[PDB]
């Protein structure tokens, strides 16, 4: 392989620039030229391709976001879309692609390898719901942004303001809510996967108030419901003043923690090793503390699941 | 004075433990005994008073919250409530009191100076709307919590998610929104002291989008309205995906910055100084970079105002 | 059982309060009383044992250090020290003990296990060199503390001050230096387990300066030598102004990150589980992302190793 | 004025990008063209000047360092250096210059104005010793970097490791040590402006140890001496294990706090107004909470002073 490309697709997340750096530096280390593709699959179709040199990934390791930008491109689902993209790859002499992003970025990688363009997928998301990896690049940074908010709520010492509702991200996966709730000492953790009883939530809240819990912290994933309406429901039902924090898109940004930059460096460099040794159609991951790589179609057929032992542990510690 | 008391009241804010510590240590340096009054005015009525030693304020300097707690006391706004407070102060033989808190705790300080009890008021609130001081203890830390959220939102590198609405605290004052917005590069800052046209808000947004401005960040103070409703309305009028963050009670917590710890230290030390030279009925502050002290009643007659030049400057630098 | 005890020993590490919290809450959930032992093995011999209630571990999950304190007990190496240790457990009614700490704390757990006192050892140390676990409680926090300082040094934008030596902890193990340096983009990592050529350190440095590398960050494990001394030799040899940072005990403190609180919570609950099922003389750990428990004497036989692929990859990405 | 230039010189410091951003946006708002001078005075002599558009200062407000770089320039102390400087300025058509940096950059701004080149100096440095301003841009951020290290040291819960020596920057000025020590609760602060007695340091060290003081933190400004040497002597004289942290160049970097971004925004826009309103040869600053502007040569003969009440206050609160 003489010339490869790299691109980021889907929501951006902390650690995409450390994955771009390790892709670019490992490929240049073994004599290969790396072209950055700007604006995901939308810029692949448009021809927004520019050589990357060694020095262009200098000082991006510690930066959030992605310097190659991201964009939604529903035209890449279709056969017309893929042929316009391949024409731009052929025009610049790019023989392989490293694709950093979520589930939808892996669908394009699979379709490109079936049209003769070897591609590897690197899991870039804060949700943790990319199959074939225990941890996605960005998940550890998002947990550290939620627990910063939770620790600051722990300093309040106002007698009549003891009941806090924090709404975190997690439209389909409850990984951010569950690991944050456990790490934050949340009393009630509402995740998409588990069904909850509002009577159980109220009961526990009253039980903690009677034994003098200083703060009662409730975490709601955005996929279950809004914190605001949960907060009005708890105050109405109990008469405890309830404060709501809605973090929103703060969970996506920030300088990456040490675990996401080690992980993005390992995974980005492994994807270049896969392209250099003939393997295309695969996605890298970390499963059982080992660098692993799976065929994309096989990896995408598995479902995301949360650890149920961790969810039961979060209620036992919170009494 | 043989014995003084110290109390915290109103919304807790970062630096209150640094203010309690300089009260304690400054009083003990000059041979005075210091009594902590727990739960604000509510515990003063209750007789929840307790001797504090040198080592009791050790390792609190860098902590958010208040170690003496804060609470609401509706009974202290009546003559009977103020008479029971005095009774407990005379019962412990506390001859003077340092009150740390907002506007509402200043009113109780006033009222106890009228009944023969020397009181000094120390400005502890994150709002910055306490008359007679440029800066309140907790204002600087609450600005750093808000710009931490704004900085994380600036790392998103997604083309379709460009409009961000952040709701900060400050019911009647616009200082947290004005200083946060200037520090974070906000395009539009909505504070209670200025008038906004929704039409000009939209018009700045479209101007910036046309130039290629990467992010459009709108700060909304809570006394203007809700970020949720503004985001809804911005989205509807423009068609731009709008993301809303509501920090809420995160802005009151956290470890105090360097400025809040120095300011609390100086201000609490000055409060003990005034009491030991027989002044009572006063409140300390920092006005024109100098430690100042004012009659509470004359201090509470002034009206809090924001800096129009600084508000003018935030529109010229956000082009 | 009916009564269990918990102790912290060795250098303290962030996450030790989270481990204690999950020890106490997990035993109380199952109906077991938990008694805390102050000052490690010195206070076990001394008699410093006090019952811990549910609310006694409240608001400690997010703090660094350990609330049970830690101490050095030379006496506990002797048979007489062990026999006075068991005297006090038996006088207080304690039938088993959870021990949180390093290498040294595990030896004591072996010795008490061997005299009929069921003990379980929990890995608390910032170093990462406790056999039978991939990660020790405190390791993740210490990595983020070192990368916070390296990120700040990456902002210096002066061209005559491009060479920085950072000296991190790790007497015997180079985990902190290896993970820190891959995560902070260090050019040269000096760890105890790998051999270096000083002249190869000089050649890389020179090479990087020829291409226009902005910074040259060298991480030095404290086991290898002084950062001061290494910085003096780089200046002498190349003539490049060299600046040195010695973090020291900064690396041991701070609020534990999200991974350290999840790891402490899960490992501390696993330790109580083993005591309740009758196992004694075990040490918990996380190996291949799975909770494992090993015999302490079997565990202490292994040698700590660092990943050589991660060391080679660190040299490949810093070109 | 139709075209102005901006340049940063001297050690960099947090908030330099916020001052560059307010220089460029403020000039563009009043229809002026802004050219950036890369590498301080060294790139001024070389003609390393390039136009900056409105969007080239987008996303730098929250970043440390300077995007125009700083470089020592020995040639600009000579008249031909200066005349080459003016030749390049006339060649690009630059009419005025904003110089952001320390004392040394003020020297060149004075000589440029003496050959009829309107220059305004903006105080960028972490040390706080630029005359004419109470606060330099960068000083607030460096104080917060020193208290993050002191805060982490207060978590260690070891009884034999109680005495800690932190060496901070400040060759000629004690501002960083005095404000960090007071904010950190340092027991002994050694700054250039006060005379210390090493017997008085040892006696107050033993007093606190006797009473039960958890920690004994000593701050040493770098201009008084080394932290390592001080550590040796403390342990030699007392016998107490003494741990040293040398922060070094970590104090110059990092994302600027809220006070440094607000200060850089107001000061940099006030520099642009001064050029436009025909007053060159001046330096801006903040004195008694008000934007002031002083002639460069008058400002430069004023001496740097520290508040001695604040120094005395730091020994009174530390008992």
């Amino acid at each position: 392989m003489k010339r490869i490309g790299v691109l980021t697709s889907g929501g951006d997340s902390p650690g995409m620039n450390a994955a771009i750096r390790s892709v670019v530096r490992k490929a240049i280390y073994h004599g290969v030229e790396v072209y950055g593709v700007y604006h995901g699959y939308a810029g692949l179709i448009a021809g927004n391709i520019k050589k990357l040199e060694v020095g262009d990934v200098g000082d991006i390791i510690h930066r959030g976001g992605t310097i190659l930008y991201t964009a939604r491109c529903p035209e890449f689902k279709t056969e017309e879309g893929q042929k316009k993209g391949i024409e731009q790859l052929k025009k610049h002499g790019i023989e392989g692609l490293v694709v950093i992003g979520g589930d939808g970025s892996y669908q394009g990688a699979k379709k490109l390898t079936e049209h003769g363009f070897p591609c590897v997928g690197v899991p870039g998301t804060i949700d943790n719901d990319i199959p074939g990896t225990d941890f996605t690049i960005g998940f550890d940074t998002a947990l550290n942004t939620v627990i910063d908010a939770i620790d600051k709520i722990r300093d309040t010492a106002t007698s009549h303001e003891r009941t806090y509702v924090i709404e975190v991200m997690g439209r389909h996966a409850g990984d951010i809510a569950l690991w944050s709730g456990l790490a934050g000492g949340a009393e009630t953790i509402l995740i998409p996967e588990a069904d909850y009883d509002m009577n159980d939530v109220i009961a526990r809240l009253k039980r903690g108030h009677e034994r003098g819990k200083k703060h009662s912290i409730i975490i709601v994933a955005e996929g279950v419901g809004s914190g605001v309406d949960f907060g009005r429901q708890i105050q109405e039902a109990t008469g405890f003043e309830t404060r709501v924090t809605v973090l929103g898109h703060v969970q996506r940004g920030g300088s990456p923690t040490a675990f996401d930059r080690v992980l993005a460096s390992r995974l980005g460099a492994r994807a270049v090793e896969l392209l250099l040794e003939g393997k295309g159609g695969r996605c890298v991951g970390i499963q059982n503390n080992q660098l692993v790589d799976h065929d994309i179609a096989e990896a995408l057929a598995n479902k995301h699941t949360i650890d149920q032992r961790m969810y039961a542990l979060s209620k036992e510690l919170s009494i």
